């Protein structure tokens, strides 16, 4: 078993994401591309692009109008299920408050979920200077999004202003939106390839993803003194995701490191995700020796059930 990942993007700020994922190079995962904009979608280079809504919008975009997104996204259902063949896992990356992504979005992943695969939405909500409608559509859009997909991770584009100085260029901090589909795709590509000393594999991924509402997915990464309880610190924490760590009712864990990981640090790591946790959390446990590594040790996390 070697698992099919896809990503999906739905509208405009999903295939930017996708654009970015493309141009940064990811090895074994599909991507497809899924606009009512004909002519952004021309510029994609996804190998698989799903124009949607032709007959509903003559090729335009939704107009920030969810219904078009909707009805564009059931016009073209048959498509989207053509595309969606052999999915194992899919990653739906959209904007919520728009009308293409906010409408399409939960189409497309109830069509993923119906065909059995693995279905995870990465979407942001608008920033505030966007105004009330444009939040009010993107929170119909999340719950929705809940009600379709397995997990649901939620990125608020007002967290960018968090982590941004009055200088740092908007593409800058788009990339840092980005990174957290980037990671956790690259994440799961990872586990799947590589053969743990203490092994994770999709079905462990499975388990704590399948149907289990609101994720986070983090890494983190440290060496030197206090290298494990950092890099767990740096995991678990969400400067850019709506939903924190605390609470959490599963855990998928992974510890990467040379061949000085230690039982006690490992130890450490472990405990600081779970006094975060639930008091019983499923917490699936896994460990990689990579000789090649030195002093860095690399903590993961995906945490849901809340
Ligand atoms: N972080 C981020 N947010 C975006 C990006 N593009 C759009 N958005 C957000 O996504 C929302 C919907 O925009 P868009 O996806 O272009 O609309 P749609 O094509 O009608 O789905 C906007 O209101 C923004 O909050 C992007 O590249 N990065
Ligand atoms: C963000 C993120 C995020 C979340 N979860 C994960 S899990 C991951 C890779 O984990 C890995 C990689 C290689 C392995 F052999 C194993 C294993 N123990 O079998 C593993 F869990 N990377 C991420 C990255
Ligand atoms: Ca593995």
């Amino acid at each position: 078993h070697m698992a099919t990942l896809k990503v999906i993007g739905v509208g405009g700020g999903g295939n930017n994401a996708v654009n970015r994922m493309i141009d940064h190079g990811m090895n074994n995962v599909e991507f497809i591309a899924i606009n009512t904009d004909g002519q952004a979608l021309n510029l994609s280079k996804a190998e698989s692009k799903i124009q949607i809504g032709e007959k509903l919008t003559r090729g335009l975009g939704a107009g920030a109008n969810p219904e078009i997104g909707k009805k564009a996204a059931e016009e073209s259902r048959e498509q989207i299920e053509d595309a969606i063949q052999g999915a194992d896992m899919v990653f739906v990356t959209s904007g919520m408050g728009g009308g293409t992504g906010t409408g399409a979005a939960p189409v497309v992943a109830k069509i993923a979920k119906e065909m059995g695969a693995l279905t995870v939405g990465v979407v942001t909500r608008p920033f505030s200077f966007e105004g009330r409608k444009r939040q009010t559509q993107a929170a119909a859009g999340v719950e929705a999004m809940k009600a379709a997909v397995d997990t649901l991770i939620v990125i608020p584009n007002d967290r960018l202003l968090d982590i941004v100085d009055k200088s740092t260029p908007m593409m800058e901090a788009f990339k840092e939106a980005d990174n957290v589909l980037r990671q956790g795709v690259q994440g799961i590509s990872d586990l799947i390839a590589v053969s743990g000393e203490v092994n994770l594999d999709f079905a462990d991924v499975k388990t704590i993803m399948s149907n289990q509402g609101s994720a986070l997915m983090g890494i983190g990464v440290s060496s030197g003194e206090n290298r494990a309880v950092e890099a767990a610190k740096k995991a678990i924490s969400s400067p850019l995701l709506e939903t924190s760590i605390v609470g959490a009712q599963g855990v998928l864990m992974n510890i990467t490191g040379g061949e000085s990981l230690s039982l006690f640090e490992a130890q450490e790591a472990a405990d600081i995700v779970q006094d975060a946790a639930d008091e019983d959390v499923n917490m699936i446990f896994g460990t990689v020796i990579n000789p090649e590594l030195q002093d860095e040790i690399v903590v993961t996390v995906i945490a849901t059930g809340f």
